């Protein structure tokens, strides 16, 4: 029947992918008939690595999931910078109706938000220089797009994934594989073939390190296509990376000395924040894989904070229906909905509500922005709020 | 059109989810017509956290992907314990044909293998006691099954995921949500309703900690359903976990003193190896989430180690067509295919080849074992080889 | 060496291979010009990777190649151990098995252990 252990769009929208004990919860409630209105909150008590902020992602898919279901869904605009204890999304209705959608909704917000936050932090560490997502090879293809779409919203200029590029409305960029150069049997012959066969609109970055040292193959790629060589890629294997920084400089030198000065240094290969911070000022563009795609999820949890207009939540969870006010200076404030802010408790400024209605009784009362404009939103916040890595 | 940013079984089998630079590689090769036979290897130079071993997973899906494609695919049996530098799967043919399947195949082996290894280590740390996968809520539902199937093969006795349970041929187990007790408005009333409404074959574990202390609610759940109470679940929130061990003991005491002694202690809630190791001898069964589902992928890479019977691979990669011989004492040995082992270099014992043909020219020459029997294979190796955490 | 009553031993400099302009040509000249009693260890790592130049030195003088020297520059020593093994492999696979691994280059106890 099905050749891959994945879930079909229907089975997910159905709720076939939840934890059984949620089904059994619908039974108890339905049979013993315990129908009642509740308001559930979605938050985290922490962010990965105890980071200070995270990037909200997945509000879209969640709306497309609770769509056509007996509940209201308020949320923060996808891409919003958020914090622990601040509800990023609420749901109102008979728990008996939506409760069977935790397993799906939380996963949708969790891993996306995780990848995004990771990305944005990399962006920042790279001094907002260009960074391209290359990680989908380390995860299941089924989610290839959600990932690239998250790396994007996160701040990644481009995405390696084809199908992922499209669904967003972007062109999947890339460079050269080691396979190409090795099957072709010759470095020079390889990037020559690439220069001629591939379109002209495609920047031409030469995959240096293969058989010879990066230092040697770098100039070769230069003295070939010369001004056709947009950049050189360094991905020194771990067994060879004694001092990446130093290696990157030596290449710049050997190129500069031999008069090649337009060719930029593009690097990729197992790198995170700390690794990029120690090499930003000498690299032009970054290719990041696992540190973004295999990023850790945000421990997002769905907890009823109010039942029938009554404030009630379990231990370690905040109680009541609330709103989060943000001023233009990134100062956030979570307060009870029974009250309304206008002044910013701190530096007196105008503050605006973040939880906004997105689904009115199974009806999606909103138009969802295309990826790139959301990403526009993340980077603007990053800069305006002066986010720190 | 599509409401979720996932890839359809077809798009994946198609190759629409790959990194563009692989498509461009097919172009160069196809146009400039550079067709030739190559043997590619799949290995890792390291395992997450620098672990010593890992659990191979995904050999199935990979066969179902390269199915009907101009190549041969040799592999190790799914569930095999492996190591760095040891090819877990090989592919032979015109790179121009399969090269566009790296992004998919590697992802398939990588994340599964990651979750499995994670799982098995937890199993070991838990003194092989029971452990149930609960983590799919932290990842995208599209992969809900691949995950639970990996946690399973890994050593997890049961799985929380419904759809995931089935596809394997297992019953998704579970307990009680906090939502149930909170909407019902009363702890006792809640687990009473559960005791009556749910089938009898379903073990009844009471979700203690909710409003009152675990100590208090534990006895309550006991003096209710009494012998119907199979176990009590402790999931103390982090803000409340001063000393989980101590908390677990106190419960056992308050129960033991009041004569309740059949009720077991079932725990779950943000826990890894180190956390379990400090609590195994006082808990009956474990509920693990993120540490297994959100486990890190195995940096699996596909590299051509031979082109036209000629031994060639890039820097930091081993060259040539080879085989891995394993003795019954877990001693592994990677040697060139041009030679054949029979004696175990170390403790003289009979050694058997691991790379076996699974796909002959796009034809899957093998019947794939059902999940539970593979899992049988992992645990046997764990014990026979005396794997250490 | 002398003042003690010993023969000062050694191998090949990077200068030799670089002035001669070619790895192979270099250790060929060494094989012929220098006495026979002098073990012949080829200075691999120069322009190409140790993995590449190692086999080259093997498929040249073959059984005249007593050993191969690895002195990976610090900027290149990601994992010396691993690098050393990879050489042994590429040599072993291609049937070269008499050639030993000689190493030098900023190393102390912990590094040698
Ligand atoms: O940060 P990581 O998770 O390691 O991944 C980032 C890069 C590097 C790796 O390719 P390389 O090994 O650099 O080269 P190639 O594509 O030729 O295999 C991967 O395919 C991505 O392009
Ligand atoms: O190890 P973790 O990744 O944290 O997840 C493991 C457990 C705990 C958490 O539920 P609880 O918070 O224990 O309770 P509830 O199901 O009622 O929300 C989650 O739903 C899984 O059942
Ligand atoms: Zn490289
Ligand atoms: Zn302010
Ligand atoms: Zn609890
Ligand atoms: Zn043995
Ligand atoms: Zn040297």
């Amino acid at each position: 029947m099905k050749r891959f252990y994945i879930a079909n769009e229907d089975e997910i929208k159905a709720g076939k992918t939840t934890d059984v004990y949620f089904l059994r919860t619908k039974k108890i409630l339905e049979v013993k008939n315990i129908r009642k209105k509740v308001l559930a909150d979605v938050t985290t008590t922490s962010l990965p690595n105890n980071w200070r902020w995270g990037v909200l992602v997945g509000v879209e898919e969640v709306a497309k999931l609770l769509e056509g279901i007996p509940v209201n869904v308020y949320a923060m605009p996808e891409g919003t910078i958020f914090h622990p204890y601040e509800p990023v999304l609420q749901i109102e209705g008979d728990y008996a109706d939506f409760g069977i959608y935790e397993t799906a909704l939380l996963g949708m917000l969790s891993q996306a938000s995780g990848i995004a936050t990771a990305a944005l932090r990399i962006k920042i560490a790279a001094k907002f220089k260009p960074v391209y997502s290359f990680g989908i090879r380390h995860m299941h293809p089924a989610i290839a797009p959600m990932i690239d779409r998250a790396a994007f919203i996160g701040g990644c200029d481009g995405v390696s994934g084809v199908l992922g590029a499209e669904m967003m409305g972007e062109k999947a960029v890339g460079t050269m594989p080691h396979a190409l150069i090795i099957t072709v049997g010759d470095q020079v012959k390889a990037w020559k073939y690439f220069d001629e066969v591939i379109e002209e609109e495609v920047p031409r970055i030469a995959l240096v390190d293969t058989f010879y040292d990066e230092k040697v193959e770098a100039v070769m790629a230069a003295e070939a296509l010369g001004k056709k060589l947009f950049a050189v890629r360094l991905d020194t294997p771990s067994s060879r990376r004694g001092n990446f920084r130093k290696i990157i400089e030596e290449v710049r030198w050997e190129l500069k000395v031999r008069g090649y000065d337009w060719v930029k240094i593009f690097v990729s290969g197992g790198l995170d924040e700390e690794k990029i911070k120690e090499i930003v000022d000498v690299v032009d563009a970054f290719g990041v894989g696992g540190a973004i795609a295999s990023a850790k999820p945000v421990d997002f949890a769905l907890d009823i904070v109010e039942v029938e207009g009554k404030p009630i939540a379990k231990r370690g969870k905040l109680s009541g229906r609330k709103q989060v006010y943000r001023c233009e200076n990134g100062h956030y404030h979570v307060v009870p909905a029974n009250k309304k802010l206008e002044r910013c408790p701190v530096c007196n400024a105008k503050v605006e509500p973040l939880l906004k209605p997105i689904i009115e009784n199974g009806e999606i009362v909103v138009e969802f922005p295309k990826a790139r404009e959301i990403r526009e939103y993340v980077l603007e916040q990053a800069k305006k709020f002066n986010l720190e890595i």
